[PDB]
């Protein structure tokens, strides 16, 4: 049968890299981004629709998923995978960054109330049957006092051994299922250097940089993955937790990360925001209303080969479902053919060429 | 190159139908449900889902599209079936009746402020491009009295009259399109009557039977269509205009009728109400969170292949828009799996068992 989780390097270009993810449920290419699932859906497409777009993996949204359904249920149910009908790898978050309250060195409590812990949360990913699971982690505020990011970072690493040592229990778990750990320390990077060698002491299939999608701005995010990625075991994926905007992901890709997730290609495109290669458009604005051409006219996707801005920007206008569905599904489809381009040309050795002639247009 | 508008009748069970309308886009099934659009879509369905639940023709909604985009936007665009990317026939409304306001002999005045007429209301259809063109007419109130119903159905045949003209005038139109008259008179056999042979001495390609979706019960709509219906040529089809409920409809094919359209599967279907053959089900009560059975077990619907009422009953209780997707498709194809039962029953000479069948499961 199948590896349960094997990353290969197939080709670099300075910092990053392009390679491959084999799991049971199948194949990751990499550097990946996403789709974000908000309640066992990835808003608007149905399951087949987000693998036409060449999504690889989709994220499960554990938080929401806890309270309804129930993690127990989905599991008597047959699974998240039978549940909403995704045969592929899924990648759950741990929960608790997100419902981040009190907290202690147990886990957090939440509001009617409910508590959550390291060893809840693999419990909960078990149940719902997902291939890579998270670390329970803790949220950093931002901006954080050093003192404040070295002890949230701290308990963040006893949490990973925690999740380390359930994940390892639940045999089932340990034998077709990943689990990544995440770095903390907020911007500092003697903070990170000490998460980074607390989670390789630990030893995981998977390193994600956590803490960075919290307003800091593209610079600093950039200046933290300068130092923060080569701390990180190379030989394993880097995952960069939900980033982000399509320039944000070409220069961390530049800095070795290799995985990604963001809600933006989802909830912007219900919104009426459009990307393209020459940027982001409002299909909403009137200045849309008689353009027969396709949202991107380069674009690959099913969306741009049939309906036109005019179209697609009277659906958004009249508050239509179909509106957010074509809306969404050319988002995600941009996003990954903007991966695809990504590997391509790292693989082609023509990387830098590409973030060159991608922020001149993309920017222009 | 394809006939304009050919009506054949294949096969006869008492009053009942079943043929086939050949028109230059694509044949029409009879008996034939048309799904409605409401604003150049059918609510959460891209057009190639619609096709693939058995649909042959959509209903585009005039009244909407007047507005927003408009007639001579959307003429300018290519017009509706290239706009919304349907391909096959589409029969719009004349949007007289949507709108009923202060009328006149000339035309209705409604709210900034706008006039239709007879000649702009076939105009506006001529810029959508619909191959089905529907007259003029009017709104008559439920209940009415005799006398009042009498001066509404008269000017509603003298808009006819004017309806076949403006559309005679318009060549390519009148080589490309058919025209339908609305036979009114509310619930009275002799005005009904003078309806249909005015109707009949001006001409159309079909007849309606317009005013019975005013909330009067199944059994007067049924009394109604039993003298109504064979006041109409018997060689053109009949269109009862916004019904309706399975029942409904299996009803009124017993009664003549060979087409139909209702709002009722798009918008019931948002709001969690799910047709089946045991009868209507609200997918978000709570009995069926933990149902593993498609939302009908007979259904052939790829929603039904797929999915569980439990996944559907998560997604409706989540406000997502894929649950909103999932259950129109189902039951839009629902309704064309019971217009091809009725097909293929009268065809086979089994219509009236089908029929006492299917009300003893759908009402057991
Ligand atoms: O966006 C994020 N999601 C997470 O689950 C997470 N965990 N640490 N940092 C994080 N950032
Ligand atoms: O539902 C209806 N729609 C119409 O457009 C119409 N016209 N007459 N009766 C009608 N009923
Ligand atoms: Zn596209
Ligand atoms: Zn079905």
């Amino acid at each position: 049968d199948r590896p349960r989780f094997s990353f290969s390097i197939a080709a670099r270009e300075g910092k990053a890299r392009t390679g491959t993810i084999e799991m049971k449920r199948g194949v990751i290419r990499t550097p990946a981004f996403m789709p974000v699932g908000t309640a066992a859906t990835v808003k608007a497409l149905k399951p087949e629709t987000v693998r036409a777009t060449g999504a690889d993996i989709i994220l499960g949204n554990t938080y929401h998923l806890m309270l309804r359904p129930g993690a127990e249920r989905i599991a008597k149910l047959g699974g998240l995978h039978s549940f909403m009908g995704w045969d592929r790898p899924i990648l759950t978050d741990s929960g608790g960054y997100q419902v981040m309250t009190k907290q202690s060195e147990e886990g957090v409590t939440f509001k009617s109330r409910h508590m959550l812990s390291p060893e809840r949360s693999i419990e909960i990913q078990h149940l719902l049957g997902s291939d890579i699971v998270m670390a329970f982690d803790e949220c950093t505020p931002y901006p954080a006092t050093p003192s404040r990011a070295a002890s949230s970072m701290e308990r963040s690493m006893r949490w990973a051994k925690r999740s380390r040592d359930a994940f390892d229990s639940r045999k089932e778990q340990a034998e077709n299922a990943a689990l990544f750990g995440i770095q903390q320390g907020s911007v500092f990077e003697n903070l990170r250097q000490q998460s980074a060698d607390a989670l390789a002491e630990i030893g995981f299939d998977g390193y994600a940089v956590g803490g960075l999608a919290v307003g800091e701005g593209q610079d600093e995010m950039f200046r933290v993955l300068d130092f923060s990625v080569p701390m990180l075991p190379d030989d394993k994926p880097h995952y960069l937790m939900g980033v982000g905007k399509p320039d944000d992901i070409v220069g961390a890709v530049e800095r070795g990360i290799d995985m990604f997730d963001c809600v933006l290609p989802t909830r912007s495109g219900r919104n009426g925001q459009a990307f393209t290669w020459d940027g982001p458009i409002n299909i909403r604005n009137a200045r849309f209303s008689e353009d027969l051409k396709p949202l991107d006219s380069e674009c690959h996707c099913a969306v741009c080969q049939k309906w036109s801005r005019a179209y697609i920007h009277h659906l958004i206008r009249a508050g239509e479902i179909l509106g957010a569905m074509l809306m969404t599904e050319h988002n995600i489809a941009f996003y990954q053919q903007l991966m695809q381009k990504i590997r391509d040309s790292i693989s082609e050795g023509r990387f830098s060429q590409f973030a060159q002639d991608f922020r001149a247009r993309y920017f222009a």
